[PDB]
């Protein structure tokens, strides 16, 4: 397997690593995560830009993240890893507060109500990366969907979270310096709407 | 003028403050009591008070010039459910007691962009407080506007003051909503292309 020979990129056994993060990296620099890496120009992108914060990357298929291996393999970025786990699973890799900050990009909608508890802003994966931040993190959503953004904005809100940051057209606004991921690079830059948030635990 | 709510004081209340914790005896009847500031023309109100018979409506609007072409809407369109106040967001405490209000319609607000003006917008937490005192803990507030930088904020502020967002619609003019009622300066962005923002935001009970 592609994987093994990259094992110091992609690492197989997560759950060992639990509340000993830190001896992985090296250092105590902050965490922070996304669900849903894909080909992870997202991730790549973020590390160069970010030296000084550690990232982790989860993706569910194999056979996509081994191309998120390979662009880590490119950029010699030494402040990404990649996990081949599903969301429910974070716990099981994360002790509570060693997490900082969860991204979703571009996230499955999911618009169907039967398959609501799918959504990656549903109170159920709130609660998984609440149980993995602590009440000292943040998540960063973003996406162009019009019915899921409606829907996070509401079960942010349900949940109890506080909304720090809010974008209703991303791109003809303050580009900080954010990293564009294959889809957003890819579609239009004044065409539709990408929308934003930033949220929060209240202390 | 001056003379035409003078002589319309039956639409026009020149003395709301007197009926203060008495509202339902002006309307004759114990409905539910919403109130929209800032009526404009006053298109909105008496639309939503043709549709809602059974709803009592109080709109307040300081412009008295534009006041008098919203209390000639409901002088026309004999709607007996609908009262216009010429007061500002302020004086509402003086005008309801605690639970009076059920609902607050905001519509196309002023924007106020610059930041030394974030005091002014309705949707400010000084505002927020004064729709708390006429409405209590069960009340909501109804938002539309086509601004994307009010909407941001407005969103931000009702979060930060610990409201529940129940609806939330990022184009309104393609979304489900049913017996919407359209402003005067709503009917434009039809087809314009433009997008209409709209929020439905409660407090915690
Ligand atoms: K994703
Ligand atoms: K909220
Ligand atoms: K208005």
């Amino acid at each position: 397997d592609f994987l093994a020979e990259n094992a110091d990129i992609a690492i197989s056994n997560p759950a060992d690593y639990k509340g000993k993060w830190n001896t992985v990296f090296g250092n105590d620099n902050p965490i922070h995560i996304e669900v849903g890496t894909g080909k992870g120009q997202f991730i790549s992108g973020m590390a160069k830009q970010n030296p000084d914060i550690n990232y982790i990357g989860i993706e569910l298929f194999k056979s996509v993240i081994v191309t998120a291996v390979q662009k880590v393999k490119d950029s010699e970025a030494q402040n990404v890893k990649l996990l081949n786990i599903d969301a429910d699973t974070l716990t099981d890799v994360f002790e509570p507060g060693e997490v900082k900050r969860v991204y979703l990009n571009f996230s499955d909608p999911w618009p169907k109500k039967r398959h609501e508890k799918r959504r990656l802003t549903y109170s159920h994966f709130l609660k998984k990366y609440e149980e993995v931040m602590g009440k000292g993190g943040s998540i960063h959503f973003k996406t162009d969907n019009r019915g899921l953004f409606e829907y996070s904005l509401k079960s942010f809100s349900e949940y109890g979270l506080l909304l720090t940051y809010v974008s209703l057209d991303l791109h003809n606004s303050n580009l900080e310096g954010n990293i564009m991921t294959e889809y957003e690079e890819k579609f239009s830059a004044l065409g539709q709407p990408i929308y934003r948030a930033e949220v929060e635990w209240r202390t």
